[PDB]
């Protein structure tokens, strides 16, 4: 991060705990980007290395990495190539120079676009379940079933806009009989308050 | 967070959602929330509210709770001047709500959205646990301790007004009792604190 | 806490939750307590309080020692000068604990935590039931537990000082299990606990 | 640290629950490289002593720092530190201070990670060529053990692709060479999802 | 600590060592690194933060007594006597006095020797077995056994040569004999890798 502090132990510590409790869920994009900020190419790569386990999802991350990066050489001190954002071909001491110059070049913060875009699709990738096949069981508390559905919608990431359409549409058509009944006598625009309460 | 602008701090993120996974939704998860977002930006709050995992159903009742109250803070209030969605950090960037709190007199835009947020978590607690106090009772063969645990949790969840906190926590308490305890502690008398009725109903 | 008007730290909420979480209600939870909470406003006391899950009876037990100790406050002292309840933060808004607090040459945060001890003492003292008199070596029970157990609830029973010698002296051996009673018997007395724990495993 | 300020307690303490948790995996190396930032030899042997259990490692450890120091005092005839120097069993605090105020501190991490991947190679004892998919095994799971598998023992990515279709089960090696040449491994994965 | 109150992240992280790896070598530098330039009244609220084990602890108080009586024999603001180092008999002044005093009276640095003597006493407590006790079982993997008995070693705290020869000697009859068969002076990786 940058002067140019070493990256603390506590984030360190804090990225591997949170990596290996929540597995890979979207609030590990939204955590990575807050603990990795100003951080150098160096930086990112310590912290990717610390990762323990999901070693298949880490080797497609570097595959989009390195995807992003050809792409960057196609479109493209001395100019930066794709693998030297990647932080492969370049020392600290460029990566500072580059983030620092008067116009920067911030190569982290390209690396992390980077990195970010390959962690959406690997969530999207460790949610297998489409918002169209997710259904409330037939002895299921209707909780269960609206947490279910809002954390597979949350891994889909479609745009708001159909966001809306989806939640409102989804959630009544796949609920299970009696509280498919009860919420269609709720009423139209009924809030997920009211739902709730109606279904307890 | 404010205090220059700091970045939010790593522990603060970790902890919050150490103490999201552990508690689940207790009333002590609002204190908790207010105390660790003190100074802390809409960008903060939202960076927060995303990083907690599971529950999203009362993530999305926050958001609705959320919009309603931007919606009354647009109908109130009609640098520029910040806007319902800017509260919430939704059509912001941090340099204007960092302006905005940085003025003088400032704009604290960060601590309306904390309002915001708190309101929309106590109602996501008072939810979470859905039997009433009227409703709680001592069980055949339960120890008064572990009742008088449940009972004040759920009496702390329904968060009323203080006399009702008085008025119910006694009575309630000696109402609702078994036979057993509900005679001992009638025959304790009026005025009983609860390390007596306590120690008599072990 | 003021060191300026620093708000109470993440990091110190969070140990102080997780150790209430872990240890339950122990004698060691106290002294933890008093060191996470040095300078702390009545503000930030009640912060701390409110932050503890579970264990609602213990707290509510403290909130009703509190009030005691408030009124006995009130009754004892008749800006302003504070009451039983400007004490417990209840009445008193952060500025009047700032301003009582930082004025030279009265620290009332000090003295809410004063209360809240004591109340903590006898949460704790209600923890422990058993009493140490009560505390007796099983059958085939190794005397390094026995020892642990007797002298876990002589440090929870929080009694005088004076006691102290006498009760570890006469009742540790007293209240052995036969075999190692004989043997302690006979290791003769003047022994340490070092050497008694060497004899008995 | 070099002012010298005394190493900081949650430096060890992070450095322990990662030694207990992660036992002894390539994710630690990064970590104790970057834990470790400035320290001097005194420090690395306050980290090394708090290590709890895995004393065969450490053992391990021990040796191949001896070895390195005899190398360096092979290599290496205020004075000029000798093997016993840097690993700090022959030299003062102050002594350590000078030199890094030689980057000693940089050596002897050196030799201490050199240790560790010698370490991380043997507590992974399986061979990249003996994992096979099992009968009723997600193939997501085999996919992360074979990698794992390849970054402890540390031409990779080349055999990656032959093991691929190795350490398939007979549907999901049909599967896979039907997928063709080329596939890549997220269109692999979403395949035999 | 040299005077502000020791910090939370200390008293927790100690906390929790003392209750993970319950008394075991390694926390005898954890110890003496977490409480550097610690006052009295700090080691003691770091010892009394300490959950269970409270007769290793009673112990401890025993050794402490015992070093407070060698020093008041010893040396018979004021001088400070046995139960001053131990900070029972001295307040919050008297000590940073005394540490603070151009002629350095360390009360932490004394009451620290003290309390790692407790401590080294309850370790080797904690650890009854000897190194010339221990051998390899029957289905036992080498590892696990090398592992046992350099943590024997390292609560003996006493030996190279020792070390190495009774460790091929307590062996199994196979790994006993395949690592006589390696010979002499191989490293402990080999020998490992042999056995696996
Ligand atoms: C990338 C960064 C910089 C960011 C950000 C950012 C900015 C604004 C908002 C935000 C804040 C307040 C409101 Cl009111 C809305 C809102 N209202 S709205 O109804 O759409 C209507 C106005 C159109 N939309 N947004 C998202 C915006 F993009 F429009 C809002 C958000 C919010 C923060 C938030 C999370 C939460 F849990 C509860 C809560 F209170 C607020 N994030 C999301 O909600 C994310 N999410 N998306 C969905 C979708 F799958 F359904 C869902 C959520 C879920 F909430 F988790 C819940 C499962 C359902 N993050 S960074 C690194 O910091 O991550
Ligand atoms: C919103 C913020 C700013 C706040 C606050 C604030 C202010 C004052 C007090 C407080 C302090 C001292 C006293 Cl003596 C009393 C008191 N005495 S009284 O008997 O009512 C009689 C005088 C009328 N009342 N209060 C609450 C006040 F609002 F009246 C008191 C409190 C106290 C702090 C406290 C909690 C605790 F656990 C133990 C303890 F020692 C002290 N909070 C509560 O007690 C909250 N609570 N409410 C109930 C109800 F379900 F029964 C219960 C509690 C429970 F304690 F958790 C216990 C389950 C039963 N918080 S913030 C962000 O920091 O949250
Ligand atoms: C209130 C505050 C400010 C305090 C304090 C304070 C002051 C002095 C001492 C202390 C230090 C050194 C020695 Cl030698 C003695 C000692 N020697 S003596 O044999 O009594 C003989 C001289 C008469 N007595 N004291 C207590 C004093 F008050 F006299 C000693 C202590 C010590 C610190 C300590 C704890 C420990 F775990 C191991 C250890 F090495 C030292 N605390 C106690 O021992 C507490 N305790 N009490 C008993 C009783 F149930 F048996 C027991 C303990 C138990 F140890 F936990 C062990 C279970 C048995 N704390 S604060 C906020 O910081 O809490
Ligand atoms: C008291 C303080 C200040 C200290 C210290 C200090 C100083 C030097 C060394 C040290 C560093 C490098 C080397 Cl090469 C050797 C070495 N080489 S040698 O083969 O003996 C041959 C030269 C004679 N000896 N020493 C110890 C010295 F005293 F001689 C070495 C050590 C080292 C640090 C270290 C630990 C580790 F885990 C792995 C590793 F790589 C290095 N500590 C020990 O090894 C401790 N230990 N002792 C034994 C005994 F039971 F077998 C064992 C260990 C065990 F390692 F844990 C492993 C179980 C077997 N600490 S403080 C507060 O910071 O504690
Ligand atoms: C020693 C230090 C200083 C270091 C470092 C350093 C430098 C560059 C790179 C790096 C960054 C970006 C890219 Cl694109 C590549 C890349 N691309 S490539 O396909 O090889 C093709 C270009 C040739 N290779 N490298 C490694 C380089 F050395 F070549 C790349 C790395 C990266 C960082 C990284 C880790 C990750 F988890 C996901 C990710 F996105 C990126 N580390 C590794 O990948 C390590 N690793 N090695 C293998 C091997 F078993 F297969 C595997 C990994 C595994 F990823 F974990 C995944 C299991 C498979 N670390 S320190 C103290 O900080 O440790």
């Amino acid at each position: 991060p940058i002067v140019h502090q070493a990256i603390s132990p506590r984030t360190l510590c804090c990225w591997v705990k949170v990596v290996e409790e929540k597995a890979f869920s979207p609030e590990v994009i939204p955590m990575f980007s807050a603990l990795s900020e100003g951080a150098t190419p160096q930086d990112l790569n310590t912290m990717l290395n610390t990762v323990g386990g999901h070693q298949a999802a880490m080797q497609m991350l570097k595959e989009t990495i390195n995807e992003e990066a050809a792409e960057w050489d196609r479109l493209h001190m001395r100019e930066p190539r794709g693998s030297d954002i990647a932080g492969t071909t370049s020392t600290l001491q460029e990566q500072i120079g580059w983030m620092t110059h008067n116009p920067p070049i911030p190569v982290g913060e390209i690396y992390k676009r980077w990195i970010i875009l390959g962690l959406n699709k690997i969530v999207r990738m460790y949610s297998p379940t489409s918002i169209l096949d997710i259904r409330q069981g037939p002895k299921e508390p209707f909780r269960d079933y609206v947490d279910r559905f809002y954390k597979t919608l949350r891994a889909e990431q479609a745009s708001q806009e159909v966001k809306n359409a989806a939640t409102e549409t989804l959630l009544v058509q796949n609920a299970n009989p009696d509280c498919k009944t009860i919420l269609k006598a709720l009423g139209p625009g009924a809030t997920l308050e009211e739902m709730m309460t109606a279904c307890q």
